């Protein structure tokens, strides 16, 4: 599945992931955000099972972003934990964590969560 | 803190997450789970905020794990998202999402989801 | 919203939640999940916001359902959080987490997590 | 476990859960957050598993508090998912997701998403 998740996919927001699936199981590339006080690209990286179930199973992958770069920093990291689905309409579903920065006494609200489910179109 | 990060750190369930952080918020090591079927280490990348706030604040960051290695294939990844906060005794306070690669009739229960705490001891 | 929320409502997978909106914030009812081998009817409690915010915002609501009843006992429990969109296609939003009872050495993968949405047909 | 979950309970946050676990599977009672400008008591409900496996598994279990009480209006609900321990050291093991009311363009980031344990300490 290297060349069916190597590509640009965007989500239900209107965002833009554009990964490279390397041979060894790694991925790289930018998160584009349409919402959440993003500009521009942000660096990802994370990791896809590189050797997947034959029987009709989905692809396990996850990536992170952390919310800096040279435009913004929002002190935060959102991973995304999903699978890759090929076929006519392949699909990256997901579940996601963002995580920001706060005191001890803010810890308790630190982190939201959501689903992105990703498209080639 | 990409002194704070880099290093040796430990879960409540003995895993160990083995790190280093870029001065370009890259995360690179390895993972092994006390748990879970997993052994030996397996590849881990992620991002953390290589500029956070300077008012007590965390350290956003996360990363990804894909649960193939020479020894065994889980079919799955986590991402862990949380904070480093630095000072007497540092944690990554993390909540993560395991995905395992499911059929879409399975994929409802594709998902777990937990939250573990790193210290250096 | 009282009137907005109590009926009949199926979700992607074509399970059936029914539920009434006490004028007081209560939801009670009954779900019946088309997966996860649960059979029939199982009841369920929760609570919404029953004096919502006036500028277009969802009404916050959740519920939770032990998987036992006369059939089945699955020695878990589901609790959906999410919001209530009223106008043309009603939506109830969700994200959910399950939790099977567990030994504490199977704890960390005791809790599934997921996202339901729920339309009137 | 109806004797074992009836009672007061406190988390690390200082909140106090006030339940009482029906003979039926019912859980009534009030919530009093330590954290998230909450005021005073809150209902909740719930259920828990009331037959539970005999084999040392917890039992699973979950409730809702919507944060509208006579003091105030959060917009906003709480499920806890999780299970009782029984044993020395009464636990209940939960996570939570607390979503708010929000516009379809804040949707995204409508949902927080921790873990709070409970002691009858």
């Amino acid at each position: 599945d290297q060349a069916g998740i190597t590509g640009t996919w965007y989500n239900q927001l209107g965002s833009t992931f554009i990964v490279t699936a390397g041979a060894d199981g790694a991925l790289t590339g930018t998160y584009e955000s349409a919402v959440g006080n993003a500009e521009s690209r942000y660096v990802l990286t994370g990791r896809y099972d590189s050797a997947p179930a034959t029987d009709g199973s989905g692809t396990a992958l996850g990536w992170t972003v952390a919310w800096k770069n040279n435009y913004r920093n929002a002190h935060s990291a959102t991973t995304w934990s999903g699978q890759y689905v090929g076929g006519a309409e392949a699909r990256i579903n997901t579940q996601w964590l963002l995580t920001r920065g706060t005191t001890e006494a803010n810890a308790w609200e630190s982190t939201l969560v959501g689903h992105d489910t990703f498209t080639k179109v």
